[PDB]
This record gives structure tokens, sequence and C-alpha cells, in this order.
């Protein structure tokens, strides 16, 4: 089907973030703007007790 969103799995994410750590930088720059876009839906995407 398609990719679904689930709880904030850090164990599985860390696996991808490990190598992405390099790109994380380039993203951290523009992130300054996306910071507002995240609150649009990204804020809901990540569920927290």
């Amino acid at each position: 089907g398609s990719m679904k969103n689930y709880q904030p799995n850090k164990d599985l994410l860390e696996i991808l973030e490990s190598q992405k750590i390099k790109i994380k930088n380039l993203k951290e720059e523009v992130k300054i703007l996306q910071r507002k876009i995240d609150q649009q839906i990204a804020k809901e995407r990540v569920i927290k007790q």
C-alpha cells in the first residue's frame, strides 16, 4: 500500500539518522523556515503522551 506514520520510534529512526547525520546539517539551515511548517502537520504527525 503506502507508508504509514506511527509512534516516535527513535530506535528505528536512529538507524536512518545515523548516516543522514551528514544531510541533517544542510537541512538544519533551511529548517529555520520549516520550523513553522512543521507546526502545521509535523506537530501532529509525532504523537507524545
